[PDB]
């Protein structure tokens, strides 16, 4: 678990959004594993604008933050599960490293802020969704 809190918005994966996030729904992308939701209490967190493709994530199965190297986003391929048949997921960057299921939602981070959450893993590869694009975060 875990979510991105900026401004008036909450950003979490789409398979974990809850029923309060559903019934205050800004914006949705099931190809991209995002949901952003409205809030009451204001956000401080700052997303990142820029090319990084290093990095240090939240892994929440070892209680630890890794340093990675990290693909641009681009769509991957992504094997069914309870939330998904096969489909392309869009916007995804993938890094070599140790993630678990309940990993989804740790944040992955650079010198100029939030890059993005984890969204998939597997083989010892974990995908971050990017967040980086969404300007309108901001404003
Ligand atoms: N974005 C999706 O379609 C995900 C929905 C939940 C299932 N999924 C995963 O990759 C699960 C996962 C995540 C992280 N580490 C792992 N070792 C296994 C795909
Ligand atoms: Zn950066």
């Amino acid at each position: 678990s875990g979510a991105i809190y900026v401004g008036n918005y909450r950003v979490v994966n789409r398979h974990l959004a809850t029923h309060n996030d559903w019934a205050n729904l800004v914006w949705e992308d099931s190809s991209r594993d995002l949901l952003v939701s409205s809030t009451t209490a204001q956000g401080c967190d700052t997303i990142a604008r820029c090319d990084c493709q290093t990095g240090v994530y939240y892994c929440s199965s070892r209680r630890k933050h890794y340093p990675v190297s990290f693909s641009k986003p681009s769509l991957i391929f992504v094997e069914a599960s309870e939330y998904y048949p096969a489909r392309y997921q869009s916007h995804l960057m993938l890094a070599v490293g140790h993630s678990e299921p309940g990993d989804c939602g740790g944040i992955l981070r650079c010198q100029h802020g939030v890059v993005g959450i984890v969204s998939t893993g597997g083989n010892g590869l974990v995908g971050f969704a990017d967040v980086r694009d969404l300007l309108w975060l901001d404003e």
